[PDB]
């Protein structure tokens, strides 16, 4: 069970909450904190002093003053009137990772709403209910919360099977009765960072999950094309250069080689060269490289670098998702405290780096499947690797544009986390834009799986064509055995888009990196 | 029916093949020139002399000479090795504009292809049979076009109800048997821009009609905010301003008003304000504006531009569209033409330019929104158009947020004409990348809709609110009529996206640009 | 004296030695170290073992190998032939932040490099011997460093009053014999991030003094518009959104704003609109916002995101100061390492973020200044502050157009460190275009001064035009004489661009966060 206890609530566990459908549970301790400040709450609403989103109109009619006598009439114009989102919906499991952002921000117990509205959400969660709820509206996220407001009010629609499908009609097929919005539950519920939050902790976890993937197969061709592990070693990192991701990146890549039969150690790799020249000549040339090329190289600075920005985005979402992102907010013994927690800007940010860092993983992964493609770039290769007459055959030419066209793509990506408009009457005069970084970023992430999909096919290609298989570390050999599981060697040429849609799927799936741990001891980080 | 003679075929022909299912036509000329091309060439490919394609290897692979023995295999192993799309599938009628491209293309004459092949073509657009389409692959557009090219050998796979189906089946169920290709025609059916072309048809047609509902909203837009006729008097831009969409748009603009009971002239304006004015004062304050904000006065300058950039994509579209983009090429008395007409660098900037004159087009339609909502902005409207108790209800105020939001998605999209990258050996070391441009002016297009949308609701709103319907010009009193027959007037609050959607659907449909059609005698340039 | 020990030099001294021209001194351990790794290194070197740019071609041409008799010749036609840069040269304190950093890198002792280079470095630093250095050529940092390499040999040139002059010239002149590159010495110069993190230290420490100034305008705004300190009480941050930039700029805002008498508490809103309602009825309007605009409220979560962000580059950067930034390395009783440690991409990341971070930085302080100058959202200030007769006069109403524009400018500045393009016969397929990102980051710097400038002139005009200075706190009273002591109070219109250009170059040297320190005891984070 995943404790959404507003305190320690991981990016981890709201994946597993929305992939796995891991059950959910709001702590007693939450609860009670939550009906005791609902209890306050109520007794200063009840005075019908003038409070935000209660007892006054919202955004920049703020400036009109209403009766505690409306209280569910301007909590339910609210969610309607807000319910304004746009374009394709999203899908089950982000859908739940924003519900389970913001039960977790509501069980923080500041947002003086009623226990029912908890329990309400981590009832939708864990009987299944998912709200539909359109991708385009938030200015960083009232539409895509409004849209999940109106599901716990009997209106708006949810998903079944892909399609959306009136609330009411589940509701009424679930034996469940529709709430009714109290003071300040209807605004509690959409005024937050949950659509940014909640789709950005999958989109952090998967990209945490794909460099590891990303680390995988380039140990892979590594082997496959008989590099060298300098590059690896940990004095370089540890010691040199001691940047987290980068050493992360190195112990990752020295544990996946671990064994191999391929790799080359520098001390061969120098007498092996120095055997080759001649004692009379000032320079002369060699077919032995002391060094690869930077794609195979740098791998642990490049790598690690996006893995910096992954943990930096990660950490913002764990603050992000443990907080209190609403607004007025409730303290006992103090007055209600009226700022801006809604802004998603720190989310903003994050997400808008994870879209560059992510874009970079990109073009190093091409970048390795054109080296291994081109026969004056890859050691000991036919070209495009051609099992066959080439020529006749182009066996994987055409698979490296896919590749080479979703780098283009992902550079078209711009930051949204800057480009705020102005809107509601210049009340809302600076916004962050988080929700578009969001998609952003999954986009990316989404295109990189096709990117590398292309590169484990040619890495497992490579291996056949070369006979290196034997020769593969341990580590090396559960990839290409994966890979073969799904996709068989490339003889002749062939209609290769299954192919490689099956791969990317199964990277989307993190199924590399479960066979890594499957099949070896290999812990990666 | 539609005449692909490679000559005369035009943006609108296009769309009507591809959304309206027009039959297509390939004259006895084209299928004449065809016939005797392919003669000629077939008798040159015979003497197993070097031709790119036909008897080498593709791209890098130039090098390797293959022997006309094997003719059928080489442009089989082309088209199966380069399937490798992946992505989203296109929708029908852009998979149909495409195909309809390719066709145009070849029937041009100097492909060298058998007319069977146009032939087969125009036979799959007359008989409903559209390839299964993945959109990402080209590098400006060889994987798309070799899906398309697939199902003529009956592989890959095929369009039905949004699905994916094994072209096999679907032909044997047709009594259609699947083409052998022969010299050169897997080659000619894969080496062009019919991708990026194909689309950007589709795209620009439908640019120029969104031009042409957002001057019509705008007109409505202006009645019931009674501005002045002034910014779109002739003189201003048939003399002064000359620029053709500018001259285009105030033409538009004057038509659509005219007639109106609403809208202020000039020298009404400036006596109303002469009688407003003390004679004692040097300086004196009044509410009455001569001039309207730049939203409302600067329309033909910006939409104008808007169109110019049109204009010039639908130019170089048609020339495209009527070209022979593909290679090697044959001319009757000459050396097989050996270079680059595939390459969409045209294209590419033409649809990278739309795209920014399409986002501009949305800049303009949010701020007029904000105009209509904004009290301190409007002339005499309630704030964000809430008919009854403000405050309480929040009217239009939920319904600005998709709209100021797409503002921001589309200024996050970037030129792709200016992103390649280097592939296959850096045999395609400059590239266009014109597809995803293509798809970039798409993405706005699609955006626009909904901004326009919220702007055509907020509009119709407007009027009830001012009571002002009775004034209204009769184009103004069409485009009212238009949206209240999907949508009525809002009174209290209510969910907004369903309505939203509903009108952004008929404005992807051209159902604004009918009405007035089909309701006044206006004919909108 | 700064010390340059390669593990514990911190951006701040890093500006202290570019900025101030504080001492540089290599400590006695420093430099013991270097020599035992230089004496190890040269028995290695001397027996001719292959060795990367030592006993090999550079870059590709690794493939040829160099015997030792051409040592002194590898190593300087290695400096000359990439000596390559082009674009305007650095000023004197970017070029010293380069040199700094190159020097702190090579006295990790891990470069094995003579320790005389140590000593030339830190002499032309001691000394001010500035080379001059193209701004561009860097692919993430070759030819700019090279520029500087060549300085020590007595070639290339040297910064003189913005020109550059022969170094020969000026060494002749200072009398100091040039130097003569050993092995590894020209490569390791050379092969490193110095001209991205040297840049990019001056400007993190630079835009964390943005963020302090920017802090320092808007208390005095807020102060002057008599805005509510709610939004920056601890509670809402240390406790309920724990991000540590927020809770320092709230902490700032706090300390900033104490002892003043205009601005009021949430309490006092309350209880002024409790009083202008008259329970009669459930919906009435009122003057009084409860709230105000997210530009004067949602300040802690924007510049918190964006100290955020400075923290993380900061933090990255004094790793990357501290390492060894080159390649191959010295490890005694090790193997030399050959890995990419050169390869800039954690800073290259860094620094876009930084971009973005300060975009929106901008973006906040335009939003307040378009504020403060409509009287719609000015809270009872006279239209673009205009003192006399407005319509005669405009006031501010033309000052804010550089600002606006300029928040479009930096918009148009895109991140750098996902654009690598493949060079050197592909072997060097992934670079990280650091320098660039670093330079677009200091661009946005710089114009962001120019946009406060406007803001700061703005705020002080209003404190005039509404008679609130007595009101001011301490510190308001600081920044407002401060601006003052600068420029007079806008009475008749007047050319503005000096008045601004004035107050831009103050807050680039830091008079504001000086006139703080210097007038209060506020001691801001
Ligand atoms: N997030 C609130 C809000 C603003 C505007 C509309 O239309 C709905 C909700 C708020 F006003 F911004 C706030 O909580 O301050
Ligand atoms: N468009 C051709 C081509 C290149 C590469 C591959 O793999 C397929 C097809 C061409 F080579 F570029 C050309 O026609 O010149
Ligand atoms: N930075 C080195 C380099 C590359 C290319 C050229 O032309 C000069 C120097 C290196 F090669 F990258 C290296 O491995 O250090």
């Amino acid at each position: 069970p995943v404790s959404v206890d507003g305190e320690t609530l991981t990016v981890e566990a709201v994946r597993r909450v929305a992939e796995e459908r891991a059950t959910v549970d709001v702590p007693a301790e939450s609860i009670a904190k939550a009906q005791k400040s609902r209890e306050i709450f109520e007794g200063i609403a009840e005075q019908n002093i003038p409070i935000y989103g209660v007892t006054t109109g919202y955004g920049e009619m703020i400036y009109m003053q209403v009766d505690k006598s409306k209280e569910v009439e301007l909590q339910t114009n609210l969610v309607r009137s807000h319910s304004a989102g746009v374009g394709p919906l999203f899908a089950e499991d982000e859908a739940r990772a924003i519900v389970a952002a913001r039960l977790n921000t509501l069980a923080k117990g500041h947002s003086a709403v009623r226990p029912i509205i908890l329990e309400r959400l981590a009832q939708y969660l864990n009987e299944g209910i998912t709200p539909a709820i359109p991708e385009i509206g938030s200015l960083g996220d009232l539409a895509p919360l409004s849209h999940v407001a109106s599901t716990l009010i009997g209106e708006g629609y949810v998903l079944r099977d892909g399609r959306p499908v009136e609330t009411a009609q589940v509701l009424a097929e679930r034996g469940i009765e529709p709430l009714e919005l109290r003071f300040k539950e209807g605004l509690a519920l959409i005024n937050g960072t949950s659509g940014m939050t909640g789709l950005g902790s999958l989109v952090v976890g998967r990209a945490l999950e794909q460099a590891q993937q990303a680390e995988i197969v380039t140990a892979l061709l590594i082997e496959a094309v008989r590099g060298s592990t300098s590059p690896f070693l940990a004095e370089g990192h540890d010691i040199a250069r001691p940047h987290e991701g980068q050493i992360d990146t190195a112990a990752n890549m020295r544990a996946l080689m671990r064994g191999s039969g391929l790799t080359v150690e520098h001390a061969d790799l120098r007498r092996e060269l120095q055997k080759d020249k001649e004692a009379g000549k000032d320079v002369q040339r060699s077919e032995i490289y002391l060094q690869k090329a930077y794609s195979l190289r740098a791998i642990p600075q490049v790598v690690g670098a996006v893995r910096d920005t992954l943990y930096h985005a990660r950490h913002k979402l764990r603050i992000e998702l443990n907080s209190a992102n609403d607004n007025p907010l409730f303290f006992e013994g103090k007055e209600i405290f009226h700022g801006a927690n809604f802004h998603g800007q720190p989310i903003a940010f994050a997400m808008d780096f994870v879209t560059i860092a992510l874009t970079q993983l990109g073009v190093l992964a091409e970048r390795q499947i054109n080296r291994v493609l081109n026969r004056h770039l890859s050691y000991g290769l036919p070209e495009f690797l051609v099992s066959g007459d080439p020529g006749l055959h182009s066996g994987f030419a055409g698979a490296q544009y896919p590749a080479t066209a979703l780098v283009a793509e992902n550079r078209t990506i711009g930051p949204a986390s800057t480009q705020s408009v102005p809107s509601n009457g210049d009340n809302q005069d600076v916004v962050s834009m988080g929700l578009i970084s969001a998609r952003n970023a999954r986009r990316v992430l989404s295109n990189n799986n096709k990117i590398l999909a292309v590169e484990y096919l040619a890495a497992a290609q490579a291996v056949d064509i070369s006979g290196r298989f034997d020769g593969l570390s341990p580590a090396a050999k559960a990839t290409y055995e994966a890979v073969r599981r799904l996709v068989p060697t490339l003889g002749v040429d062939r209609y290769m888009a299954d192919d490689i849609e099956l791969v990317a799927d199964a990277l989307s799936r993190g199924e590399f990196l479960r066979a890594i741990a499957r099949e070896t001891d290999i812990q990666l980080r």
